[PDB]
């Protein structure tokens, strides 16, 4: 797409703003933390083309509760300006909020079976995902955002994010070496990493990327899990460890920092996060 | 695509390599310096693609003398293990010297007509890569790498540079205020960029992307430099000055440092740059008078 005339602070080659953190990956990957980006420019390549974001959340049993700020305060903060659809799969489609919504942001309700086992509704979030896919996110939106419920938005998240395929760094763990990665480690499962590989561990709630992008690596997620079921075992943290399998070896085209998917209460506030943007809810 | 397992050191989040540079522009492009990337990550990722890179070249008149060094030594720094093809346009077919290929690489000649004046050899040169990506001629690669010939390269120039579209930081303005770059000022071009806009200023002598991205630029700058033609103006660095307006307006999505377009002979080797890739030869003695 062309811009039009812009008037914004040039980039300095010789005085990067962050020189505290990583900003690439190896594989040429941005990194995105607070002062890697403006926003403006952006905003303007993203609107040229006329994006629509697709945002996935599931809310089911107890768990609806959390709805109500979830969506509020991704009216503040998420994609604001971008053409946004918000996708609330639950098994109380009346439990759901009635949620105002600025212009160009429409919100569909998806109902769902709810899972028993609390393990087996998180991990089935991709089989839905990679189902949905198909059935409508292909012919409704550009991009996916898939993320947890029991968060809230507290700064801006936007089209930064967007890309083919995006992961974001869990808040656990980005400072740890990859022996201390708690990637499914057992030979017998799918999501097997052995000690010496690895990256970064990927957060299990906020991935993202072109439907696309997300509809293979939802689907690769889920038969992967599934072979594990007929196996008898099951990965240590679930969803997320086939979500680090699949992230391992096919590279995201963007990683988030922790910026992107905090917990205040468990890790404070530290000094190389400038912004907490989409944080946990007490649960 | 999926890789297989690989050993390699883990990136460290807390640590980056290079803190002395910007290494990801302000739309989120990275800017490719040494220490950014691991070549063998990428190699794995363009060879399960198959990927195919076209090099363009332009030796008309007397720079048909730059072939045999820039062949030569592309032949040993250019994309090796990936399939490449050369596409060297010339005046002189017979003139083009006799290098010896690596497998999967393969030189194609084709003779184009010599304008003239040597700013019209040069900024013709968009037209000719337009009307060649239009006729199939290279559009059968995945990646088109648009480059002088009066070069060397002195050092890995790899698939790190792949892209849908990218421009190299001119030698001679990386350090530069948007003020100082030497931007086309005069209004009544199409090349025009006033002195509060910028973000860098891209060497006419490197740049490169996906074919289509290729065959809009460059379509784009052939109708820019028709248009300032209608009226009568030429823009001060010519095809350089127009492909600035272009990525101005199109913002590369990646960005090669100053390691790949130098002149080592006129700016020596600062500290900043680690690896010279890709150098300028001497070439005063292969002048022209229009
Ligand atoms: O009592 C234990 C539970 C653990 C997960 C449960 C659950 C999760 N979910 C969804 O899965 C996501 C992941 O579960 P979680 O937030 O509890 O997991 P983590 O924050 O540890 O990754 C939630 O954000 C919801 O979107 C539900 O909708 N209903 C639920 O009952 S219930
Ligand atoms: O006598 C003055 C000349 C200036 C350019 C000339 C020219 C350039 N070219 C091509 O245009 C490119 C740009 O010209 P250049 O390398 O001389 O200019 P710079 O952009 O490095 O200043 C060259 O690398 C060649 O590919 C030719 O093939 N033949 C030429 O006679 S001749
Ligand atoms: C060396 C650091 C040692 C300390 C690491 C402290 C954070 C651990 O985090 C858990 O990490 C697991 C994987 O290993 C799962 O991702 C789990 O869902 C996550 O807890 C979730 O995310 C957390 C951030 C909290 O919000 C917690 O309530 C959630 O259940
Ligand atoms: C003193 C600080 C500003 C000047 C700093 C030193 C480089 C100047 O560079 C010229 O810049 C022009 C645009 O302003 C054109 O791109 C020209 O082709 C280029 O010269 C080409 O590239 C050069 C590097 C040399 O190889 C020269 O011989 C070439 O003709
Ligand atoms: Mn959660
Ligand atoms: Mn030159």
């Amino acid at each position: 797409v062309s811009l039009p005339r812009m008037v914004y602070p040039q980039p300095k080659v010789l005085t990067p703003c962050r020189k505290d953190v990583l900003v690439v990956t190896p594989w040429l990957a941005p990194i995105v933390w607070e002062g890697t980006f403006n926003i403006d420019i952006l905003n303007e390549q993203f609107r040229l083309q006329n994006t629509t974001i697709g945002l996935t959340v599931f809310a089911i049993k107890k768990y609806v509760a959390f709805l109500k700020l979830f969506l509020e305060t991704a009216e503040k903060h998420f994609m604001v300006g971008h053409r946004v659809h918000y996708y609330v799969f639950t098994d109380q489609p009346a439990a759901v909020p009635r949620v105002t919504l600025g212009t160009g942001r429409q919100l569909s309700v998806l109902e769902v079976r709810a899972y028993k086992r609390w393990q087996d509704v998180s991990m089935r979030r991709m089989e839905m995902i990679s189902d949905f896919c198909e059935r409508r996110f292909l012919s409704e939106v550009d991009y996916l955002v898939c993320v947890d419920v029991d968060m809230e938005f507290r700064d801006h998240v936007g089209v930064e994010i967007l890309t083919p395929l995006f992961g974001t760094l869990h808040p656990g763990f980005y400072g740890s070496s990859r022996e201390a990665f708690t990637y499914e480690r057992r030979p017998q499962s799918q999501a097997y990493i052995p000690k010496d590989e690895g990256d970064f561990y990927y957060g299990g709630a906020f991935f993202g990327g072109s439907v696309q992008e997300v509809q293979r690596l939802t689907r690769a997620c889920h038969q992967a899990m599934m072979v594990d079921q007929a196996n008898g075992i099951e990965a240590v943290w679930h969803d997320e460890s086939h979500l680090n399998k699949y992230l391992l070896r096919h590279k995201p085209t963007k990683v988030l920092s922790p910026e992107y998917l905090w917990d205040q209460q468990l890790l404070g506030w530290p000094a190389v996060l400038r912004k907490l943007r989409f944080t946990a809810v007490p649960k």
